[PDB]
C-alpha cells in the first residue's frame, strides 16, 4: 500500500545488482513497493537536476557529496537523524567514518551534526596491471607497495608496447589513461591541486600542475605508450583494457562484476606511480543515498536507504554481486584478507581509503562548475595541439570567475 520512488545511476551490472537488492527489500517489507528510475552515470546529473528544479523529488536518490550544502539550503534532503537513531540494531559506527561524515551537516559545516544521507559506498580508484601480459613479456612484476617513479612507469609502458601478432602493427600498449578520472593522482602526487588550501583560489597555473598535465598528455603524444588518437576513437581504452590490450588501467570496486564477466587475463592492484612527493595519490569516490524532504513516507524511505547502506543483509548482497566493497569497516578488513576473492591485492583499496586517497576538489566547493570548465576544453592539450602551460593560463580566469560565483551564491542561499 506504500509506494516509494528510488532514483539512481549505474553501469549495467550495477543496475542489475541494485534492482536485485531492492527486490530483497520488497520481500522483507511486503507492504512497500519500490518504483525504480535508473540512468547511466553520465545521464544522471541532468535528470536529477530536472526533478529538483520542478520540485518533483524522488523519495530516495543518489546524490553527490559536493551538493550536500546546496541541497540543505534548498530543502531538498530530509534530516534523517532521528529515523536512523530509532532503527533496528543498525550501528553507523560500524560504517566507514569517512563515508558517514560526508553526509552530515551541522548548519555551518560538513562532517558533523545531523544526517542528511547515508553513504552508498566509498570508491577508492586503484591502479590495475595485466599480470598475464607482464609474465608473457618477461618483465618483472610491479611492486605491491612501492610506487613506480614516473620515469620507471614510462620505461615499463614502453617495454609493453609492441606488435604481438607479428603483422607489423602495434596491437598492445603500456596504458591508455582517461584524464577525467586519472589526471588527479598525477597532479596530487606532484604536489599540486586544482585549488589552494583555502579552496577559494584556482591553482592550475602552478608549475607543478602544468608538469603533471603535460606528463599526462605526453603519455599519448611524446612517449607513445598508448593507442593512437585514432585507435582510441575506434575503440576506447576501457574496452581495450577488457580485451587484454593494455598493461595498466584503473580499477574501482564498482568495476569488479564487469571485470569478472569480461576480463580473461590475470590482473592485480598496485599503487599509482608517484611524482615529486614520492607518495602515490588517487581519489576516493562516494555517493550519498538521500531522502526527499517532501516524501510522504519518511520512515519507509529511510528504511530503504538503510537497507542499501548499512543493513548486513543488503550490504552482503551488494558485495556478493561485486559492485562495491563493504561499508562496514570490520567486514571490509576480513574481505580484503580472503585470498579466494580476487584481485589478490584488493587490500590496496583499503590502503587508498585509509592512507593515500583524496577527495575530488569539487567536494569542497558549493558547486563544481569551475572544475567542469577545466575539463570542458581540455582535449586539445590531451591531443597535443595546445601545451598544458598555454591552456591553464587561458582556463584559470574562467574557472576563478565560476568559483567566485559559487562562493557568493553559497553566501546568498544560506541567509
Ligand atoms: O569509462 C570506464 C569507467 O570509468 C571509470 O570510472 C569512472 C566513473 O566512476 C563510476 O562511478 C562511473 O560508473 C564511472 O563513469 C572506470 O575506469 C570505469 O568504471
Ligand atoms: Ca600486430
Amino acid at each position: 500500500k506504500i509506494e516509494l520512488t528510488f532514483m539512481f545511476r549505474g553501469q549495467p551490472q550495477e543496475q542489475t545488482a541494485y534492482k536485485n537488492v531492492v527486490k530483497k527489500f520488497e520481500e522483507k517489507h511486503p507492504n512497500v513497493k519500490v518504483n525504480i528510475v535508473v540512468t547511466s552515470p553520465d545521464q544522471y546529473a541532468t535528470k536529477l537536476r530536472a526533478a529538483i528544479a520542478g520540485r518533483k523529488i524522488p523519495d530516495v536518490f543518489y546524490f553527490n557529496p559536493g551538493e550536500l550544502r546546496a541541497y540543505v539550503n534548498s530543502n531538498v534532503l530530509l534530516d534523517i537523524t532521528k529515523y536512523v537513531e530509532n532503527s533496528k540494531g543498525v550501528n553507523l559506527q560500524d560504517i566507514w567514518e569517512k563515508g558517514v561524515n560526508k553526509y552530515r551537516f551541522d548548519g555551518e559545516k560538513v562532517g558533523q551534526g545531523n544526517l542528511y544521507g547515508l553513504p552508498k559506498d566509498l570508491g577508492p580508484f586503484a591502479l590495475g596491471y595485466n599480470k598475464t601480459m607482464f609474465e608473457k613479456a618477461g618483465i618483472p612484476l610491479p611492486d605491491k607497495d612501492k610506487p613506480y617513479t614516473w620515469q620507471e612507469f614510462i620505461d615499463v609502458c614502453k617495454k609493453l608496447t609492441k606488435d604481438t601478432n607479428g603483422d607489423g602493427k602495434l596491437d598492445q600498449w603500456g596504458t591508455g589513461l582517461n584524464a577525467t578520472w586519472t589526471l588527479q593522482g598525477f597532479v596530487w602526487s606532484n604536489g599540486a591541486d586544482w585549488i589552494d588550501e583555502s579552496k577559494t583560489k584556482v591553482t592550475v597555473d602552478d608549475p607543478k600542475f602544468i608538469e603533471a598535465l603535460q606528463f599526462f598528455a605526453d603519455m599519448q603524444n611524446k612517449y607513445k605508450v598508448t593507442p593512437s588518437i585514432a585507435e582510441a576513437q575506434t575503440l576506447d581504452t576501457y574496452q581495450r583494457w577488457l580485451r587484454g590490450q593494455l598493461g595498466f588501467f584503473p580499477v574501482g570496486p564498482w568495476d569488479l562484476a564487469a571485470f569478472d564477466q569480461q576480463i580473461k587475463f590475470e590482473y592485480d592492484l598496485i599503487p599509482w606511480p608517484a611524482g615529486s612527493t614520492g607518495k602515490p595519490a588517487t581519489w576516493v569516490g562516494s555517493l550519498g543515498i538521500g531522502v526527499s524532504s517532501m516524501t510522504k513516507h519518511p520512515k519507509e524511505a529511510v528504511e530503504l536507504a538503510l537497507y542499501l547502506s548499512a543493513d548486513p543483509e543488503g550490504q552482503k548482497a551488494l558485495v556478493d554481486q561485486r559492485v562495491q566493497l563493504p561499508n562496514s569497516v570490520k567486514v571490509a578488513e576480513e574481505w580484503a584478507k580472503d585470498p579466494s576473492i580476487k584481485p589478490a591485492n584488493k587490500q590496496e583499496f583499503l590502503d587508498i581509503i585509509n592512507d593515500y586517497g583524496h577527495s575530488f576538489p569539487t567536494e569542497y566547493t558549493y558547486n563544481g562548475e569551475w572544475y567542469d570548465e577545466f575539463y570542458r576544453n581540455l582535449q586539445p592539450v590531451l591531443d597535443g595541439k595546445m601545451s598544458a602551460e598555454e591552456y591553464v593560463k587561458k582556463a584559470k580566469p574562467k574557472m576563478q570567475k565560476l568559483l567566485d560565483q559559487a562562493i557568493e551564491q553559497e553566501k546568498q542561499a544560506s541567509k
